[PDB]
């Protein structure tokens, strides 16, 4: 009756602690999801084991094979039974997998090398020296291929036909691509992120602006799992508590190198 | 087979059009849940009647006789099919009706007349001068109940018991205090409604602090209710669209006074 958990290796929400080598099971693992999971399964009354995602991905549906990948896809398998974990809530993914009301919330920001003189999507729109882009797929992507806001849909024209490439194949990339290319690059990218990497060593990155859209991370299960309904409501009651909050401010803030 | 939609007047949410005197049915009304209602509506392929909440109250559940009133209370017994409205989600909540993912996101604030000496929540716990207090029946005063937080615990203990009453029965009853109260009272209300009303004249008013917590409005069916999972692919399709975050700007900054 061990409970199967599907996460990501995804700082700070899941991180290999200092001596990982020398420990075992859930105790290898610290984060935020960590420690969201040890109160999910307090709150629902079970025993459960955390397994890193074998492939490393979110959830997508490949448009051929029409196969699920990631975390969404253990799901969709009946290879895990539950997914904690920074996964946003998607029509697609909805579709095929249940999820909590949301954990976090976010939204599309922008992130800048300190000294860079950006300080809005409006400015970024209006000019051409600063570079900027977006992961090369993905709900921030789609974001602003789709939107009739006409700044954004200026950005689009442009990101979508610059040379060379302004979109990055993952995360750690566009966050590089900021902090090497001496403030002629801007990211777009999700809040949480942008807040975390502001926290930390070398403290050279600052998120500027309001965020663009809003969106929730929410705890997924397979469709029609009987435990949907206890996790979902184990996140509220955590959430009323204000024990995601405290979640929030221990690994974003409290320590934070910045 | 018409959708009885209960909704609470509420703005911008729900008003009364300028000549509704002279108007019908769903026509007789405007605002964000309107606009909301007739897109859910457009998406999922049902005709509906908006309803004004015969109580007009939120919802909640009586300590004695355990009888749900407001909105939830409408879902509750079946006497509406949908409540489309600015319907917090809550546990409480969650376990007797069926939510979307939100719509929209909010957290308690404080309102306070220009000029008034409170900057936080904890200011107004540890002095008496200014009284402060709620809506009757809505999510402000259940959070405030039900909390151990020892702030807020401290807070509950105070608006209980206090002479005259600080809570009040609408929301446009809360701000008219705080407007004639010289500074004397200070209204705890959810960010969207304070935000709003900011931007409008007389000007007189302001958020102050933080946010005391986050959480977010969902579109409501009763339990088991078919309608529910349609409704909720409906949300997340909207937001996709940017729709949502188009009637927000619509309704609220673009409608600014100040
Ligand atoms: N949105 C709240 C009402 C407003 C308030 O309680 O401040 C509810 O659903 O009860």
């Amino acid at each position: 009756k061990t409970v199967v958990v599907t996460t990501i290796l995804e700082s700070p929400y899941v991180m290999m602690k200092k001596n990982h080598e020398m420990l075992e099971g859930n105790e290898r693992y610290e984060g935020y999801c960590v420690d969201l999971a040890a109160e999910i399964a307090k709150h629902c009354g079970f025993k459960y084991k955390l397994t890193i995602v074998g492939d490393g991905k979110y959830g997508a549906r490949d448009a051929d094979t029409k196969i699920w990948n990631g975390m969404v896809g253990e799901l969709v398998y009946g290879k895990a039974d539950i997914a904690i974990a920074p996964l946003t809530i998607t029509l697609v993914r909805e579709e095929v997998i249940d999820f909590s009301k949301p954990f976090m919330s976010l939204g599309i920001s922008i992130m800048i090398k300190k000294g860079t003189p950006i300080e809005s999507a409006e400015d970024l729109s209006k000019q051409t020296e600063i570079a900027y882009g977006t992961l090369d797929s993905g709900s921030t992507k789609e974001f602003f291929r789709r939107s009739k806001i006409a700044v954004f849909d200026k950005m689009w024209t442009y990101m979508r036909s610059a040379e060379p490439s302004v979109f990055v194949r993952t995360s750690a990339e566009g966050v590089a691509r900021v902090r090497k290319s001496k403030g002629k690059y801007a990211y777009l990218l999700e809040s949480t992120m942008n807040e975390y990497i502001e926290q930390r060593k070398p403290c050279d990155t600052m998120k500027v602006g309001g965020n663009l859209d809003s969106k929730g991370y929410g705890i997924a299960t397979p469709k029609g799992s009987s435990l949907g309904n206890a996790v979902n409501l184990a996140v509220l009651k955590l959430n009323e508590q204000g024990l995601l909050d405290k979640l929030k401010n221990k690994w974003w803030y409290d320590k934070g190198e910045c």
